[PDB]
């Protein structure tokens, strides 16, 4: 089984990415170099959907040259019927790795955090707020985290967590770069304490109520890394104005010292 993209033939090893109008394949070029090919079927896509797809592709292509913490787009083919994207394969996505992980090495966690800040800072610098950050949006490649997507794509049953959702998004029923800081904060909180801040709340309506409720205090059990603890408290402030920024996070002792 094979796919051609801009003349070049790729043999398929397996399917990574599953279901929807979109599939991801692990593939090899004729020199046996490994890649991921993202395949999108465009037959049922309206113009607004199409426009979001072209817009994410254009941004991914542009911002590549600005950080190596953003996934590599090598090439693509795009017609009225389909998109093929030839991309960096990597080793494993962050969520699948975290699921099979007993505990995280403090050094690795700090390193992943640095990568995540770098990727997200980069998109913010070009006017993009992701607004839907989770572990699955990060790919581990040679012990480096890379951002897989920018959250621009429009649309593609018991999945789609609200665990990383910021309070101002829920009260808004504005989104800003601080919204990404919250979700990053929930990812780091999960890498620190083994769960996300509101993961205990069974009912989703209740969960959303806890997220926005000032009287609902998030717990920050004492840990050896006091700087890590402070990062979490700064990221998980409900008021976006008082929430720490990415530039402030990049100067934080947690990422700078030792
Ligand atoms: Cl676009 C893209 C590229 C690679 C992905 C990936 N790679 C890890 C799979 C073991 C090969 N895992 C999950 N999603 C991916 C998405």
């Amino acid at each position: 089984e094979c796919i051609s993209v801009k003349g070049r033939i790729y043999s398929i090893l397996k399917q990574i990415g599953s279901g929807g109008s979109s599939k991801v394949f692990q593939v090899l070029n004729e020199k046996k170099q490994i890649y991921a090919i993202k395949y999108v079927n465009l037959e049922e896509a309206d113009n607004q959907t199409l426009d979001s797809y072209r817009n994410e592709i254009a941004y991914l292509n542009k911002l590549q040259q600005h950080s190596d913490k953003i996934i590599r787009l090598y090439d693509y083919e795009i017609t009225d019927q389909y998109i093929y994207m030839v991309m960096e394969c990597g080793n494993i996505d962050l969520n699948s790795w975290l699921k099979k992980k007993k505990s995280i090495d403090p050094w690795e966690r700090k390193s992943y955090w640095k990568n995540m800040l770098e990727a997200v800072h980069t998109i913010h610098q070009h006017g993009i707020v992701h607004s839907d950050l989770k572990p699955a949006n990060f790919l581990i490649v040679d012990g480096m985290l890379k951002l897989i997507d920018f959250g621009i794509a429009n649309q593609m049953s018991q999945v789609g967590t609200v665990n990383y959702m910021p309070p101002e998004a829920i009260k808004d029923m504005k989104i800003s770069p601080k919204s990404d800081v919250w979700s990053l904060g929930c990812i780091l909180y999960y890498m620190t304490y083994g769960k996300t801040p509101f993961q205990q709340i069974i009912n989703q309506i209740s969960k959303l109520h806890a997220i926005i409720d000032p009287n609902h205090e998030i717990e920050f059990p004492d840990i050896p890394e006091k700087d890590l603890q402070d990062v979490l408290k700064c990221c998980l402030k409900r008021d976006p104005k008082q929430r720490i920024s990415i530039p402030e996070l990049l100067a934080h002792p947690y990422v700078q010292i030792q």
